[PDB]
């Protein structure tokens, strides 16, 4: 019964998920001055040409755009990564107001939202096994700020009325996630965790520096979703972000000077 409410939110999660207080929890604040350029890092390789979106699901905490991950069709490689990681889903975290919503922060700055493209390491054969490994997942994080519209986001926004409440899904084929990427692939990277229960410490985080712009109207539509199920009291799905966690014995590396 974890969530983001007044009485089941992030500060409570440790009771059911004690790793919430672990050594490699996410998100974190990215202190840009102390992140060090690492010339050994390689460009990332984001290969989404063959991606097969299938469905969009309101799971009660966010909405997931789900992919076919039964072959290497949409893969993330390079950067800090050893080997090949399959896109399984993307989702967002966002605020009730434009001044908040991101999970990672940059010199304590909160963005309006944050996109997570979740990929699992093909060495481990599927997702459930991958989350049990320290290098099981690679999550590409992309900040959203409010300004111009993101044209490539609009098809997502327009389907949200059909998945207003927890447990609703809709067909969502032929969506191209390349339309959610910023211009630059410059990034920060560090070892961390899932940001939702079970908070497993299985993620190589790759957080892009360049945000994407979305319009006020687009984020407003995110904020019309519901945490609740159909026929239940309405609870707007807003502020579904975990705050920054202690960095502990980690270094954040930059791909760029
Ligand atoms: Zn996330």
């Amino acid at each position: 019964h974890w969530g983001y409410g007044k009485h089941n939110g992030p500060e409570h999660w440790h009771k059911d998920f004690p790793i919430a207080k672990g050594e490699r929890q996410s998100p974190v604040d990215i202190d840009t001055h102390t992140a060090k350029y690492d010339p050994s890092l390689k460009p990332l390789s984001v290969s989404y040409d063959q991606a097969t979106s299938l469905r969009i699901l309101n799971n009660g905490h966010a909405f997931n755009v789900e992919f076919d991950d039964s072959q290497d069709k949409a893969v993330l490689k390079g950067g800090p990564l050893d080997g090949t990681y399959r896109l399984i889903q993307f989702h967002f975290h966002w605020g009730s107001l434009d001044g908040q919503g991101s999970e990672h922060t940059v010199d304590k700055k909160k963005y309006a939202a944050e996109l997570h493209l979740v990929h699992w390491n093909t060495k481990y054969g599927d997702f459930g096994k991958a989350v049990q490994q320290p290098d099981g997942l690679a999550i590409l994080g992309i900040f959203l700020k409010v300004g111009s519209a993101k044209p490539g986001l609009q098809k997502v926004v327009d389907v949200l009325d059909s998945i207003k409440t927890k447990g609703k899904s809709a067909d969502f084929t032929n969506f191209d996630p390349r339309g959610l990427l910023p211009e630059s692939l410059d990034y920060w990277t560090y070892p961390g965790s899932l940001t939702t229960p079970p908070l497993l410490e299985c993620v190589t985080w790759i957080v892009l520096k360049e945000p994407i712009s979305v319009s006020s109207e687009q984020v407003l539509k995110f904020r019309k979703l519901n945490f609740n199920g159909e026929g239940e009291p309405e609870e707007l799905m807003v502020d579904n972000w975990r705050p920054a966690q202690p960095l502990k014995n980690r270094q954040i590396k930059a791909s760029f000077k």
